[PDB]
């Protein structure tokens, strides 16, 4: 009687985190999570993109277009990243969905962050993207692309 | 917004669920998630051996002659893990109803609420104590019911 | 004649702002606890290990890459990133933009004391505004007893 | 004077006379590497279920009326007791050496090493289980050689001629 | 036999007393907060990093110049509204750390020293800053600890 | 012209000093660890709760309150050279370095004793010579 040899691994488990913390993001166009890991491949910060705490995905506008900014859900939204580690976090790496924006950026070498796993750089090109790559360079953060083992993963309730 | 969102009790034990994926346990795979009262996760475990013990030479079987040679005097289960990863005050989603050993270490932890999706095991004398160290110690329980069987998570949906 | 204790934070603030190396604007901010312990204080510059001279702080460009606003921190998010501070509250020169409310909020900061609010009917501002409302984080102008402080190192002696 | 070693087990030994415990009396000592006492424990049930209602003896006709489902041993009790922020790295001088399911919590406490007094049931299966968890985990264990065997405290020491 | 929870903080106190090397005073300290947590212990020595050099000197500029007393350790170890037993009643320099450390209560065994100045200006110093002081009376003047037991 | 941090440190130091309701003299101290942090402020005055008394022995000093106000390793940043009772809080604080302003009472006992102290200990004590001589916080700037 042995050990399994099918287990899910450390890597996909703290993406598979970040992805399964997207899900509960209320914005109809974008579902973004994060997850923050020490050097102990311990979890130390979860967070998912929406609106800030106490204010209600009902009451603050998720349109992307409008004729006044103030009638958009870009004053008032809440990235992933910026969520985790508001949720220390020194010599810690981020999982991420997607490549940072440079504001994520800001505060990911504010905390002390050290490294950025991400799944997606759809944006490589944007000016976000770019600067961003340019504060982490400076700062000597690492950004690295997931290569996952398998595509999805299955959470079954009824397997207990 | 959206009207399919994952919710918060959902989204708690389905941590716990994904956590016990980890486990390298051949027969049983338990998760435990702890949530403080900000609706935040501060500890999460799975069942397995201690940190720097090996998978390979502490035995994984259910019985044997020796007890030495079953997995029980060495493995951890989930809820030990997930409040050695304070956690005073805050509630633990666990897959299965905490023996009376978990209920100990989850009492003087300070945790104030038990959510488990299986009670398997009602009848045990693990779990009838288990349940009476939570009354007199003013920990409440109850099952989760899911709003759906199955979450499915695809890293390719960024894409 | 002894300075309060607000008076006392808010000059951390302002003394704080001197440590910037931003040519053309110094900000600063000071976090305090309901024990009016200084919890963190921050002023605003490049990122961590970053404008060593490299990054632009120019306020106008070609593009904006070429501008210090893709890469500038805010007194606000250095305080906060300089030491939890739930419960506690912030003291800043000028009232936070919106980007800061949610930093602040986020924080768990229940209260922000300003001296100026000269950008009132901006956008950004009245984000702010909306958002602490909704959140329940209280703001509200500082009044000085005294418009200046000297700090005199020679007064010991 | 007290030496440190001394001391902490001292201190342990004293903490087990808070047990209600009629039979067994256990106590646990954390100290960190800057020799201050970081948690302290005895055996006991658990917090809110200590107001003699749950059984102490040993035998009976049903297991659940021991007190062997109930108890908490001294060294979870310690560890439970302060980990400001944590213990780990710390090390827990004890007065009986750990059974297996305190080598559990000891290990993912990030203890790293056991100072114990009696080894007593060294030849049980929980004690063999415990030394190699101990020793996998690389969680160092020594038997503690006390330079005497008897400390005495007095509370009339403060006034009392020397 | 079983120690009720006073009885042991004493015993605490009394016992770090003993890692004391002054011949001429051994005292401890055992701060103690509101869920019966330890948060520090002290006894009286010479201060960090310390016969001691220059002692004449400084005796000229007490006979003790340079000692650290139960009290202050105890508070640099640790206090929040805490309790702290004290084998010795609290000189006034102690009062002060221990109204500044935010100590509600000290619980004294000994108060050898009442009419000193030092024992008058701190029941003072408590009186003015509402802290409570009593006497600890216990049952036996002795416990044993016997390494043998177990 | 930017402020550096040993000059922004005793800035708070002498900032921190104002709020002592003793009229005889007001000091401060600011302690701070290695990653300049602050991580404890004190000005000097009465017992916490003591402060509306008067007592024609009481006085609390800079030292001891940023101390009590939250330090092994760290900087402590005061006006005034400590006295022996401070130093002593001091070192068993674990503080490595009291950088100081004043040591106008160098030739006292009480100063003698803390250097002694000090000396004995290992703690590092730095006279502060600081390269602006005044510093203007204006709240009409803004
Ligand atoms: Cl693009
Ligand atoms: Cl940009
Ligand atoms: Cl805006
Ligand atoms: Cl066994
Ligand atoms: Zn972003
Ligand atoms: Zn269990
Ligand atoms: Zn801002
Ligand atoms: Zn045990
Ligand atoms: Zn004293
Ligand atoms: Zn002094």
């Amino acid at each position: 009687c042995k050990k399994r040899d099918d287990y899910l691994e450390w890597p996909e488990y703290f993406m598979a985190v970040a992805f399964l913390s997207a899900q509960r993001s209320k914005d109809p166009n974008s579902q973004v999570g994060a997850c923050i890991v020490n050097s102990e491949n311990k979890i130390v910060g979860i967070g998912y993109n929406g609106m800030p705490n106490g204010c209600s995905d009902d009451v603050l506008p998720w349109r992307r277009t409008a004729e006044n900014k103030l009638d958009t859900k870009y004053p008032y939204v809440c990235h992933a990243e910026l969520n985790a580690i508001m949720n220390d976090v020194k010599g810690c790496s981020m999982y991420v969905a997607l490549f940072p924006c440079n504001e994520c950026a800001k505060l990911i070498i504010q905390a002390g962050i050290k490294e950025v796993i991400f799944m997606s750089d759809k944006y490589h090109d944007s000016d976000e993207a770019t600067a961003a790559r340019l504060l982490f360079n400076m700062a000597g953060v690492t950004f690295r692309k997931f290569i996952p083992k398998c595509s999805k993963i299955v959470i079954d309730f009824d397997s207990i």
